[PDB]
């Protein structure tokens, strides 16, 4: 991993990060300009797109790169859990989006069929804007649950901080693809994205292992 | 390579070619998907693009795959040798095209700053008019130059064929990334593509060795 970033730099690469690429003689390399692979020995970068079909398909590998970096924010996420979890969900939500909205109406059934929702803030008007402020407030208050709670009940935040949390939230949801909300981001990395009633999201989950 | 085409088969991937990639392990697959990269394995696909960035820049490693498929149609271009060449470039160019045109009234000076032109062609209209089939009929003539060099001065064939190798130039000027025309390709698989006078085509050439 040490006799690589110089190259890299030597190629306008930001951010360079080396890992565990399924391909030995390389390594996944998490750039700032994207999933890179790049060989040992550094003499070859492949600006691409690495898969394997497996048998359900075209599976990236990047899929459960990008994932662990979702969960990685664990302690920002606005969870409600489920008396004994049997799923373990994480969508990107709007404050001001109405089927966003509903799927909150519901966590006591998602809840109940054993599905944890995990929320991330994805304020689609960018984060120039009273309401990616109010978000920014929600997910850094002292309690988030009720801060949210209480936002989806139409009680938006007086005061308000700057985009920060909510903007990671939003990069990372880009790199899933995530083009509206809500957005369900799998356990296994999938990417169900869309609204999907409760009966309904437990099918999905459980029919793709 | 024989353990391989069967899961490609497996994925759609049509007309299958292994070859060698600059990365052990893997084998460059010219496939009718494009110029991939697979696993000795075959476990593992890049549906990516591999580079290089050498010393001149991200010079991809596919550039010589393709340039080998040109030269493979040598017996196709329409040559105009010089006295003794220190340059070989091959132009992809159209019958009704004012530069195209202009080019060919230099034959005798890029010739004589030892520059061999060599033609393929390259109909911008589709292979569907008048036009298409006259660059077939040229191009497959008994003697092309005599064919080229007679429609230039505008006497087309009355007669006329269906467009075939013609076709198969266009679609290798596509993969170069031919835009329009006329488009010069250097020997070491560049492109310049665009007109050059004489004199500056042959800097161009020299000063990327």
């Amino acid at each position: 991993d040490a006799a690589i970033k110089r190259k890299l730099q030597s190629f306008n690469i930001s951010n360079i990060v080396i890992k565990s690429s399924p391909i030995s003689g390389i390594k996944t390399a998490v750039t700032d300009q994207g999933i890179l692979y790049v060989s040992e020995d550094g003499k070859y970068l492949f600006e691409g797109k690495l898969y394997e079909l497996t048998n359900n398909g075209p599976v990236d590998v990047a899929g459960k790169i990008l994932v662990d970096k979702l969960n990685s924010y664990k302690d920002e996420m606005i969870v409600y859990p489920a008396k004994n979890e049997k799923h373990v969900v994480t969508v990107f939500m709007d404050i001001t989006c109405h089927y966003c909205h509903l799927l909150h109406q519901q966590l006591k059934e998602y809840n109940d069929l054993g599905i944890t929702v995990r929320y991330l803030a994805f304020p689609r008007a960018g984060m120039n804007n009273q309401t990616a402020k109010q978000m920014e407030a929600i997910w850094t208050a002292k309690d988030p649950v009720f801060a949210l709670n209480e936002a989806e009940k139409g009680n938006l935040p007086k005061e308000v901080k700057t985009p920060n949390i909510v903007k990671k939230h939003y990069e990372l949801g880009i790199q899933f693809g995530v083009r509206g909300t809500p957005s369900i981001v799998t356990s296994t990395g999938e990417l169900i994205g869309g609204y999907l009633k409760p009966a309904d999201l437990l099918r999905a989950l459980e029919e793709t292992a």
